[PDB]
């Protein structure tokens, strides 16, 4: 009605407002933030850090698929080039993509990228399938976010990074809208070995299930 | 020092402050952005819009290449399925990827993304090569904009959105942090007709140049 | 150099000396062209060879040779080939870091992770070919998984899904018995494969 | 069906009758195989085939096979090889909407825009032909561009870039003359070719 005259009346009085509220308008980014494209709180607000200290991929379901030259290349922009020392995959509750993988109905193109996700599902599927139908996505974007670290420690450009002794730490969290808090999965990486350890140890953390939801 | 902690506690007072203001914690998305990985000032906020009411991708120089299956999907999924009636491409202004888009040094992995704005720049290398060397990026920031709705416009997807009667119209912005203004670069698709005519017409208005940066 | 003056002058004197219905995903290692090990005629087969005949589920290069293949070729067989003395099967099982190669081979090594318990009570110098035969197995249910071939079943299409190693050493092609032509058929015959598979015979037994 | 246990037949009896120097990315499409055209002894071609022969910049599955090419079978000479009657650049040309394969050929369309003006001084039946040398060489212009080769030649590693076309009507290839073994000879080569393409004898203009 129609909606994009109002996002730029919205844009002209939030840029007026900040001129008004100082003189809001360099800054190097010091993490890479793979994240969710339906997610809805941004990660800069989210985060509250300063702005441009991030720089941002999001995709759906925040994967880190071994083949996808975007994903790819943003990371070894962020790990050679912009010498970013951390990379962050942040997951969501109430996440679309996950749900989207889940559902049967072919959805078309979207299916064919979901099908990693669907895989993943099957790798777990022994502790997924032991839980009650109502709580798997729940379950599946956690261990999601577990597999998406694992990946890009397992990556090309990670390993070289830290063959040749460069500083490269690897986080996996969970944004839960419920309390506006970050939790950590406990894929933490910052070499082959802690990448094997953290992410086994993690697996076998989450495959350990409430009473209440098991056969 | 170290910057994981401080990250998690900021989130933490943060999302103590939103539910100390009020009970801050379903929403259809209404607009897919596509947006530039090193942009520093988040979508939602730029646009002030009700957070959920965006679909979210971005990567580097916010490109939408003919065979990215990352966009691609995400964009036949904002289509197709969640029925999105409007797709903007956001550029902005200091953009670290055209500028390293446009700097001789091979990068690695991340040159091989980046030849798409090299094309772009050869494309209408005739314009940029009568601009004087130091305003070349700023403008190669708008054509690229105005590309890669172009190309938004001849994916399979768009197209077939548009033959089967869909409401889809595409839009280019540059977002330029010296002032907070989103800035319109005339290219805007309904159709493949509109796509076409707004693109040359796009085009033609960006080739006329200042005075003072001509040879 | 000489090479390439040698490669024309052969050319040459090859040539004074003398619509598909196929889409064949083969392997580059491979050294015997499909058109010769099936003796089929020149223009039957519709052809995509990369490294290891993989099916990755978001490579828009293979997805699209199989979409042209079947929505536009009407193409109603899909033939994936894997092969013995495999340099991507072996590549994808060495511990070399190689660069960026090992990003595409990464897929193969969550498939030897998915089979690991079968791969682990093999002998180290037969868990090769084993690979090679999952592998193919593996790429066949993907492509069967790609919403294309599952639209083409789904509208009524007469598609059929083959999976087949061809051995360097004798010649003969040997079906891995994974055979679609509708996404039930797909399931059962995966699981076929790989319970046939699984049962393993004394002097591949670690 | 019956033509499958047709293959299998064909192949028993094709077998009871009876490490790589070259990288070659040939066309989906092409009849005759690289082997047989070339007249190349088995296992001395590694072989990539796509839909239009082509070297899309972020294309993972061609990437990694020249990566894998050049870094680790350590290939002294990448071919790319176009053909006449080539499906694909004749596919690129018609404005028949054909679903996800018309996003791959989209790259081939920005090339018959980028030498537009050669192709609209010329006649429309020699249209395909001409667009599919031009291809060729701007796919090796691709190729030589990719920072795999591009590090390979500043590193000092012997590497050659060829471009040739295979017509069917008489089984000679030609070389399309965009040739490098650095970055200079790239240039120079890619300028050279497409102001050769551009003189058009009377019989091709319009
Ligand atoms: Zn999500
Ligand atoms: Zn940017
Ligand atoms: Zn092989
Ligand atoms: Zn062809």
């Amino acid at each position: 009605m129609d909606k994009i005259k109002q996002l730029f009346a919205n844009n002209y009085s939030w840029a007026q407002r900040m001129k008004e509220e100082n003189s809001t308008y360099h800054q190097t980014p010091h993490y890479l933030w793979i994240g969710c494209s339906d997610s809805r709180v941004p990660a800069e607000k989210l985060t509250n850090l300063e702005p441009g200290e991030l720089f941002v991929h999001r995709n759906v379901a925040n994967q880190v698929i071994h083949t996808d030259f975007n994903c790819l290349s943003v990371v070894q922009y962020a790990v050679d080039v912009l010498k970013i020392e951390h990379i962050i995959i942040c997951g969501h509750t109430n996440c679309g993509g996950i749900h989207a993988a889940m559902a049967d109905k072919d959805l078309g193109l979207i299916n064919n990228w979901l099908l990693h996700i669907r895989d993943i599902w099957f790798k777990h599927g022994h502790l997924l399938g032991k839980l009650s139908p109502e709580k798997r996505a729940d379950m599946l974007t956690k261990i999601n976010v577990a597999e998406q670290v694992y990946n890009l420690g397992r990556t090309s450009i990670v390993k070289s990074a830290w063959e040749r002794g460069q500083k490269l730490s690897l986080h996996g969290w969970v944004f839960d809208v419920n309390d506006g808090f970050l939790v950590d999965q406990g894929v933490m990486a910052t070499s082959r070995e802690t990448l094997e350890i953290s992410y086994r140890n993690a697996i076998a953390r989450l495959s350990i299930l409430d009473e209440e939801n098991i056969l």
